[PDB]
């Protein structure tokens, strides 16, 4: 029929990433806190920037990150300290 290549679906372009099926290309526009290696979209570093924890310290996670304040509170999944 001519389906239209998809390009990003290809395990060799996006692999987990939000594209945008073009005439005859494709964008691999990651979510807001993944990236893209060349092709293949995955999450980023947060914890590469500060301990978003306020104090305790940075850790790498999905849309997000995880963080440990100074043992003794109680943090979030992937927002900061509280
Ligand atoms: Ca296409
Ligand atoms: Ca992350």
């Amino acid at each position: 029929s001519a389906v239209d290549m998809d390009e990003c679906k290809e395990p060799d372009v996006c692999k987990h990433g939000q594209c945008i099926n073009t005439d005859g290309s494709y964008r691999c526009e990651c979510p807001f806190g993944y990236i893209l290696a060349g092709n293949e979209c995955v999450d980023t570093d947060e914890c590469s920037v500060g301990n978003p924890c306020g104090n305790g310290t940075c850790k790498n996670v999905i849309g997000g990150f995880e963080c440990t304040c100074e043992e003794g509170f109680e943090p979030g999944p992937m927002m900061t300290c509280e």
